[PDB]
Parts: structure tokens; C-alpha cells; sequence
């Protein structure tokens, strides 16, 4: 909107977490916002603190898997005071119609490699919480908004994360009936538990960098970069418009 | 000689994972506890000895476990964190109701081999995490003075109750474990990472076998009793 005394108007700074797994994942986030960044070490992670426009964007990847992601994403949120958690990185596409490159946002997530079925649990429960884990509405909207804006495709499905690289046939075939997954990865479920118990809003990007097949490792290591900018260049294009 | 020790206001942090480990050790200290919830957890802090203790329970698995942590060190600025519990015998010397310290855990269920690495590795990680040597040598010295035997080991830690044969010979003979639960490993790294003095103790509450949800069934409680008072006698000697 037109604002004639920008003195009238709010200009407090808001705190925005922002998450990759890999360094690779981040190297184009960096960039693309394009300014100076403070960088802060607490916990093994590097925070890259920076100032963009009305907003402090607090900058890191966790490391590969749950503990590392879980880890992080409580840093950001106990000791940056973040009020919105936005992760961006690469992922396996499950379902056909999610191709390379292709992008997804999460409504729900599960933890796929979770087993108390000796007590009758169903895969991916824990008691004293759930199977399937919420995101922010809020920001899945504001997702499928600019998407539509800019023409390009967006899935939204379910994301399974576990601790391990998927890359056979069997574990995507359990992935989609046990869970009805539309994509695989091994921090998206940690980071989204976490901001859900500190009622901290949070969205789940991914672009799709390989099939979760035996070819997955190779697809992977030719699509990591690509991927990865395209995941970035969205998650920007989200916290413009914040 | 207390002079030449620390003179700073101490604060521990007493963690299990399930609330049925967490109970005894409440009640061994007997002091009041404020209740603080955090993070879907609630964090019970109390005094004792004029150092602030902090007891919590976790919830099941290594999200949990790793979240309650990371709470407990950055949130209450805990300077140890002593973990209680219970867990699966891998080793025939550990038998139900033992107690046991860890030297190292591993994440057992970590798998990136499709890129070459060992299993329970990550890129900038390790596969081995260590704990406290100090916390470990008092927990010795305390067991061979309560004259109770107290093993050390390498205890494995995986998203998944353990309980079949082939399991067990996998994390035997890819780790050299003795014992297995859900959240040992994450609560020492999350310590490691942040310079915080680690001892994660455990007593026997089955053989992760097949018969491994009855038995721990049915010891959980006087297991989890076991290694409350074992930590409560270290926490005596702090
Ligand atoms: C040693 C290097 C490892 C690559 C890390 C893969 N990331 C991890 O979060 C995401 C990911 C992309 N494709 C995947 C797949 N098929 N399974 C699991 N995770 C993924
Ligand atoms: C409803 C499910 C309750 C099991 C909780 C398991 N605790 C660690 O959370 C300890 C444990 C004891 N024995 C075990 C085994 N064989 N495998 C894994 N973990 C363990
Ligand atoms: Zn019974």
C-alpha cells in the first residue's frame, strides 16, 4: 500500500527462522536475499543473522536427520526468538505426477521410520502425541497464492521423514500405502513437531532432486543444486510477501 | 575442599523419557517442585543441596528426547544433564534390573550407506558419541561403595523397540552395544554439542528379544526404580 508518512506506519522487525538441511541447501538462500550477514555459532550450527527489509531472517542448516533438525529448529526458536519457521531444501518424489525439480509444501508430516508396534502402536505413533503433524494454514495459503500468481506448479501432500536415504522400490511402496506419502526426506517432520509445540508457525518446502529409487543417489547428486535454488528462490518469494 | 571447586550456583538437569521414570526420582528427592511447562513438556525444578535440580521426562524416541534437552540447557541453563532409565539388554553379563552407564552411544537407526557411509554416520558428525568421563568414574565409585556392580558400554539408541533376534546380532556386531533404548543418544549429543557434561544411566528392563514387550512390561517400574536411586545417590555426591 502507499504509505505517504512511513512514521504512521508499523516498522518493528520481525523474526523469521529459515532452515535447510545441508549447506547446499542455504548456499542459494544467502544469495538471493543478498545482504550482510552476522554469523553466530551456538549448539555446532552456524546462525546466519541478517536484516531484510522489515524482517530479521535468522539463517542456517541443521546438519542430515531428526536429531540435527530437531536440535536447530529449538535453537532458533529458544535462542533467536523466531516467530515463524520456514524450511527450504530437496526431497524424493514418491508420487508420479511430482517430477524433478517439481515443488511441494507440506500440510502434513510423519516421522516414517517410528516402530512401537510391540505395543500395538501404529507405525510413525508415539504415545502422548500423533501420527500426522500440522504446518501453518496461514503460510500453505500464502504458498498456493503465489504459485497460482506466478504460474507455477505447486503439489501439496504428506511428507515422511526418517533416518534414513531412501532408495528402493519396497520402502517407497511402504512410504505411500502406509502413509500415503507424496515425498521423503530426513528433517521436515523434526522441524515441523518442534514449531508445533512452540505454537510457532511453520511451512515445508521441497523441490523434488530424485525418485527414491536405486538411481536416487546419482538423481541427487546431479539435481542437489538445481533443486536446491528452485526450493530457495520460492522460499524468498514467501518471505517477500510476509 | 569445596573452596577449590566450583563456587557458582549449580543447576542439574534430571531427565527420563517416560513419566514412569521420572516418578521415583521425584519422590526420592522429596523436595517441592514448581512446575514449568515448555515445549510440551513440563519441567519440575526444585532445590536441593543449594544447587537447582530440573527433572523432566522426554516422551518416547529421539525428537523428543533431543527437543526436552535442548530445552532444558538453553531455556534453564543446566550445567550437567543426568539421564535415568530403563532399556533392552544386548549382553548376557546384563541381566534384568542391572544397571549400566554409557561410554558412547550411537544412532543406530542412522542410514546414509547409499552414498558410502558407515551406518550411524552423518556427514559432520560421528558415529560414536561420548559422555562425561567424570560423571562416569563417580557413578563407578558410588557403585563399588553401595558395593552393586554397574557395567559400562556402549548403549544404542533407534526410533524402534527392539524385540527379535536379528536386531540384536546387528547392533552387536555393528557397534559392539550392550544395551538398547530410544533416547540415550540424542540427549548425549544435544549435551556434546553445547559443552554440557553428559551421564545417561540405564537399568535392565529386558533382553529385546521377542519376549522383549512382556518383560519390559512387567519390570519397568522397579527398573526404572533402580536407576532413579542410583542417580539420586549421584546427585547426593554433586
Ligand atoms: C550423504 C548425503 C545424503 C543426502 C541428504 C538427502 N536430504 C537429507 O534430508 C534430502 C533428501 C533428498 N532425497 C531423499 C531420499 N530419497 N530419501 C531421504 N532423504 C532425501
Ligand atoms: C510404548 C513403548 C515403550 C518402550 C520405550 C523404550 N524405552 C526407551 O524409550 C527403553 C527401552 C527398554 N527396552 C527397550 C528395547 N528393547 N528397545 C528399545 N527401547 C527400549
Ligand atoms: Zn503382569
Amino acid at each position: 500500500h502507499h504509505h505517504h508518512h512511513e512514521n504512521l506506519y508499523f516498522q518493528g522487525v520481525q523474526k523469521i527462522g529459515i532452515l535447510g538441511a545441508m549447506r547446499e541447501e542455504i548456499t542459494p538462500i544467502l544469495e538471493l536475499f543478498g545482504v550482510d550477514f552476522e554469523e553466530i555459532p551456538l549448539g555446532g550450527n552456524v546462525f546466519h543473522k541478517g536484516v531484510y527489509h522489515n524482517k530479521e531472517i535468522i539463517v542456517a542448516y541443521s546438519k542430515i536427520g531428526k536429531v540435527h533438525s530437531t536440535l536447530t529448529t529449538t535453537s532458533m526458536i529458544l535462542a533467536f526468538g523466531v516467530q515463524k519457521v520456514l524450511f527450504s531444501g530437496v526431497a524424493g518424489s514418491l508420487v508420479k505426477d511430482l517430477k524433478i525439480n517439481d515443488l511441494l509444501v507440506a500440510t502434513q508430516l510423519v516421522q516414517h521410520d517410528v516402530d512401537l508396534s510391540a505395543f500395538d502402536h501404529p507405525l510413525g505413533f508415539i504415545p502422548e502425541s500423533a501420527i500426522f503433524i500440522e504446518t501453518s494454514g496461514s503460510l500453505n495459503a500464502l504458498a498456493k497464492k503465489i504459485a497460482n500468481e506466478q504460474h507455477i506448479a505447486l503439489k501439496e501432500g504428506v511428507i515422511a521423514s526418517g533416518d534414513q536415504f531412501v532408495h528402493s522400490k519396497e520402502r517407497k511402496e511402504f512410504l505411500v500405502s502406509e502413509f500415503k506419502a507424496s515425498a521423503v526426506e530426513m528433517e521436515g517432520a523434526s522441524v515441523a513437531f518442534v514449531c508445533q509445540k512452540f505454537g510457532v508457525p511453520c511451512c515445508v518446502l521441497r523441490s523434488i532432486s530424485d525418485n527414491a529409487d536405486e538411481k536416487a543417489g546419482m538423481s541427487f547428486d546431479e539435481f542437489l543444486e538445481k533443486s536446491a535454488h528452485t526450493s530457495a528462490k520460492f522460499l524468498k518469494s514467501m518471505v517477500d510477501e510476509l
